């Protein structure tokens, strides 16, 4: 059993991102306690969970209990896979219903008795306790540091344009398509989505109608050590002609906000036509465009729609569509 802690700002999107990665990894979510997900999966899922953009961490889930007394009792009956020295670190969620004061000391004593030493300042293994409606104990396998994503915001890129999604959301869009080989962004701009895809080890394709963006995205992709790219100057409504004998595994994009609606309709048709059967499109549209109806009109099935206000006079949805 595993656990994943998700970010709370876009919690349905975050849960669906985990669902998508678990589907690749042969597992599924079996419970949720606030922003703690109980996960039925194994090591096969680790490389996919490693991809997450809207999660705080994941790890092994070793104990679930309905009281501290029960938590400590079960923790004694578990073989703890501790590497090196450990420490206990509790995460008190907003819905915590338990007194966990001094729990790190108590659980620490239980685990220490199994022949493991405690290092409070530099642990090799972090034992985690989550407190929500229930108590959960396990071992953290990966922490996703928010800092790593903040460091890839637009003003840190050699080609700076303040026109990208948050890197975490760019990453989540890529993952919601479940791409494992490649992805296309036909409105690529400064390359924010393709940067995340490339960092995930995917082959990337990009289009932009502006030469400066084609040049700039390449500058940024090189900056992040992405090598497996194909960038083209051209029109997202003509992907069939741009990539004549190609069906893409996945598409993720944030289009400009021709008349707007006509561009969107034509781009949806063009993208549909170059997607593999079973392929997915992750895409944002401002809320005043009927994205669901228009995409379904061209043949897409809608898998997800997630609302986000951008600023005081702009709202959008993130969509996940399936051909
Ligand atoms: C706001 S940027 C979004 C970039 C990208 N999806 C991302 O990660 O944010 C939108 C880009 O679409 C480009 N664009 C506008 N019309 C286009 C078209 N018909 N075909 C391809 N690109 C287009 C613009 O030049 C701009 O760089």
């Amino acid at each position: 059993m595993l656990y994943v802690e998700i970010l709370g700002n876009l919690p349905e999107m975050a849960r669906d991102e985990v669902k998508a990665m678990l589907e690749l990894g042969g597992g599924e979510i079996i419970g949720q306690d606030y922003l703690f997900l109980k996960v039925d999966a194994g090591e096969k899922a680790f490389p996919f969970l490693d991809r997450l953009g809207l999660a705080h961490e994941y790890g092994l889930l070793l104990v679930e209990a309905d009281s501290v007394e029960e938590l400590l009792q079960k923790a004694g009956e578990v073989e703890w896979p501790i590497k090196g020295a450990f420490k206990v670190d509790t995460e008190t969620m907003a819905n915590c219903r338990h007194d966990v004061l001094d729990l790190p000391r108590k659980l620490g004593a239980v685990i220490h008795a199994q022949g493991f030493r405690v290092n409070l300042s530099k642990p090799d293994t972090v034992v985690r306790v989550y407190c929500g409606e229930r108590l959960y104990a396990g071992i953290r396998l990966r922490y996703f540091d928010p800092k790593d994503f903040e460091k890839r915001k637009a003003h840190h890129r050699p080609f700076f344009r303040p026109i990208s999604l948050h890197p975490r959301v760019s990453r989540a869009l890529v993952n919601l398509t479940k791409a494992t080989r490649e992805i296309l962004d036909p409105f690529m701009g400064a390359g924010g989505i393709l940067i995340e895809a490339g960092l995930l080890g995917l082959r990337v394709y990009g289009v932009d109608i502006r030469p400066e963006m084609v040049e700039g995205a390449e500058t940024n992709l090189k900056h992040y050590g992405v090598r497996d790219y194909t960038l083209k100057l051209g029109d997202a409504t003509r992907l069939e002609d741009l990539f004549p004998d190609k069906k893409f595994e996945a598409v993720a994009t944030d289009p400009p906000y021709r008349k707007r609606d006509e561009l969107y309709r034509k781009a949806l048709r063009s993208i549909y036509n170059v997607l593999e059967d079973g392929g997915r499109l992750a895409i944002a549209f401002p809320t005043d465009f009927n994205g669901k109806a228009e995409a379904e009109a061209v043949g897409f099935r809608t898998l997800g729609r997630y609302y986000q206000r951008v600023h005081k006079s702009l709202e959008r949805y993130f969509y996940v569509f399936e051909k």
